[PDB]
């Protein structure tokens, strides 16, 4: 209809954009003046009437956005999805979720990324680089695994505070592997009662250290990659054909000749 | 005029580079030996007097310059105007900027940069990067906001030293990411308090330190393609053309030679 | 024979590789809930019991390639032998290894990566880059032990529990390779009674984290492409060939038209 | 003559580097048991008369290339020149060195790199690539010099056993770039006296780390290029020519069937 046209027009353009943009910053602002302890009643109770105030023109935001597209249309995109589920959370009062509770209001700030096409080309880049590391991530899981069985059963009856259990094992070896204070704090306190202890934490450095860079090496460069492409096809409505497709035309076209060349041109 | 172009041939040399560059450096060594607190009121009274012929030196040669291009030509440049106000800042007096007082005299180094050609491409390529990595900046920003407030919401009233305020949080989260003893300092002593605090940390430190390297290996891998391309120009007077023209003026010949067998010459 | 290769199909069927995997997994989880020293003797002995089911089902599955396969053909594979030597040395008491003793069961969970071929390609692209980075690798090992032989003489006598043996002195010299504590923690209280201790660690930190940086930066970079072009062959059968031969035969194309011109046309 | 010639294959050939090296490991593992202080005065004696030996074995083989080269064939080489100066140094027993004392015998176990021409090319690649990362390795210099003055300025008289003066303040930014207890160690201790110090050390590190990452990267990156192109001059004779020279033939050859299409066939 026309009217759902006018609504849709009115949606895709840079002003709609700019005065959702300015009303996701302006609750972030609020939200993050909330956390002073300091504040009145009344400086409180403002605050918290501004963050109402840009929830219902959230609610206004994606109630027009469901019209016109429809409930099917609007509900095919991931964003809209995230956009949907962030903004309905907070219109529920009694909360069931799968840790303890969702009171972290400012999680709402995300939707800077999914208003923002640039900002959204970039998490899109991040999250679609993920399956092709899949392995990398697999086998680090595998390696943690392993060392925090062997390092409870090594360690845990003589330092039971690092490696007592599995969950303080596998914590203490993401502090290994972070480097953080892994020989001063870690390894020399628990040479002192197995010399031989450097055998297990110097290969499990080495061994993390390189696979933790070969994954966030992995993500990056895919990312950059995948972002780069989205970004062409967002302005121009295609991307660069690969090397590899460029040199494939070149060769079809030097095969188109030779057939003109051999029979049609020597005979 | 020709008394213009003597003085543009002199600016441009080698050997008025080499002058400019020797009293930069003579400057640094007067404004270094200057922090010494043992020296003498004879010394000190020395030392800046050089400070005060090099300052001198460089209006000679600012001035030079104003005269040489004209007010617009060398305003023209970016590093003109950096030179100017640098060196003008140093004849103000009583100074009124947006942060504390402008006492740093040794700032004046940062010529050094401007002077020298190939230091000069190394910051233009860093400059050039930046809107590039925009996106992966912002995406970061975002991070670290909402983990703020989440961090002062949390933590704020069992550790406030650390977590207090939001300027709190975003100091201690910016070490955090840096993996400064995130652990040992940080997160064991807050666990002691609220120990599932690890789902909140290790997340942060896995998704800024991918973030971080992100925008790093952004701005290094633009800022070296840019340097390579500005060193080409400077010695040339060209820059390397891209894989894809090269390949794309490789088709064309192709479709010129198929035209002038198929039609012109199968006939 | 027909039954031989009835198994075969079984063997390197998705079906059976799931079956093994979950059986994996199964004992992976029984290891790790058998490191908990609170669980009763009824709970030991029926965690034991399923770690003796889960390697009585790689014994038949074993068995059943050697037999589908042959000794020969079976032996022919790395990953075979591996999966042979973990499961066998399971079945042997008295265990004469070449360091302590075997008790490592958790080990048995590597099987995850040869069972998975996705995960066995990111192994054998990290295994098959090691010998091209062998020089580089070479050349650390080489200023470890020239660095670690100068802080024994250097340090030894004055901080014997850093540097008192050359055993000592590669351990800590790992340790500021790292970056953990190296100032604070080793080299300021060095500094304390030998001044220029900086001349030495500060050079031997700028060498060795660009060793090892080239190090890590040369296994990823290669692994990378190795694996990539294992899972090109798995799922095709070939890899992409390398822009080096699709220019040569480019090439090739362009002189076997070159001499069907000359000669074979404008004559 | 037909001697100095025996002596050049006797010199090049496989068992002759092997005998070197086997020697100058033979000297390393004498120069690292000699750190021992529990050895007896024979057993010290003995080491002692193997490490003379060692050095005798050099001084023979020198002396055998000298003749087999000549004096300026032998000197035109760098690696001969420093296995010259190695050996000739230890020879030496009164020394004036430009530090304290050249009492570091191990420093010949670096012999390895210069006789091994594998591990020769790795070092080779490393100082051919140092000249390309000069600006980026001075644009670090002048940020460190910069910083140094001012935190001695700021912070000095407050915190005299970091920043009391330049030579201190140079060592602990070059602790706080390293990330080594930045804030825990020097940055909050700071901050308890000046409050706003994180405005200079926060820029710093992130300056700092980037331009550092750079300068690693731009070593890496163009040492693993040159490398390649040195292995694949050492086995076949010459290296890949590069994709743009190859692109550039290939357009040669489209320009002179052009010219053989359009005039010499279309007339
Ligand atoms: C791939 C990396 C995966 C890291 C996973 C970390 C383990 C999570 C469990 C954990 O960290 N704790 C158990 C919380 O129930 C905290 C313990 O460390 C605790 O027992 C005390 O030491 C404080
Ligand atoms: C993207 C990274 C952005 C980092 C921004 C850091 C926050 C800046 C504020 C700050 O660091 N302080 C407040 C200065 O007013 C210092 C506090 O930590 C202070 O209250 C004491 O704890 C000492
Ligand atoms: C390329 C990196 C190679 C690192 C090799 C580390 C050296 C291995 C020996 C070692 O670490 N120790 C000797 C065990 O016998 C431990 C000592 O540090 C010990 O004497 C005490 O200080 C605790
Ligand atoms: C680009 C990085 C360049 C790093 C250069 C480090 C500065 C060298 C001087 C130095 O480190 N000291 C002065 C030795 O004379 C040591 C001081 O730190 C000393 O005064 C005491 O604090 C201990
Ligand atoms: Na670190
Ligand atoms: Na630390
Ligand atoms: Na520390």
């Amino acid at each position: 209809s026309h009217m759902s046209r006018k609504i849709r027009d009115l949606i895709e353009s840079k002003r709609f954009q700019n005065v959702i943009t300015a009303i996701i910053v302006l609750n972030g602002a609020v939200l993050g003046l909330l956390t002073d302890t300091t504040l009145s009643a009344s400086s409180q109770n403002l605050l918290e009437r501004v963050d109402q105030l840009c929830l219902t023109i959230f609610i206004v935001e994606i109630s027009l956005k469901i019209y016109a597209y429809g409930v099917r249309g609007f509900f095919r995109s991931g964003w809209n999805l995230f956009d949907f589920v962030i903004v309905a959370i907070a219109l529920m009062p009694a909360q069931g979720s799968l840790s303890v509770l969702r009171t972290f209001r400012i999680f709402r700030v995300m939707r800077l990324v999914s208003v923002i096409p640039t900002m959204r080309r970039v998490v899109q880049g991040m999250l679609l680089a993920l399956p092709g590391v899949g392995s990398v991530a697999a086998l680090l899981t595998v390696v943690f695994y392993i060392a925090a069985v062997m390092a409870t059963n090594l360690y845990g009856a003589t330092f039971p505070e690092w490696f007592g259990d599995l969950s303080k094992s596998l914590y203490t070896l993401f502090q290994v592997m972070t480097l953080e204070s892994w020989s001063m704090g870690i390894v020399r306190p628990v040479m002192n009662v197995h010399p031989n202890a450097w055998v297990f934490f110097i290969p499990f450095i080495m061994l993390t250290t390189l696979t933790v860079l070969n994954l966030f090496i992995g993500i990056i460069v895919d990312a950059m990659a995948i972002t780069k492409e989205q970004e062409e096809e967002a302005k121009t409505g295609h991307h660069q054909e690969p090397i590899s497709q460029t040199l494939l035309h070149l060769g079809d076209r030097l095969d188109r000749i030779e057939k003109q060349l051999a029979q049609n041109n020597e005979l």
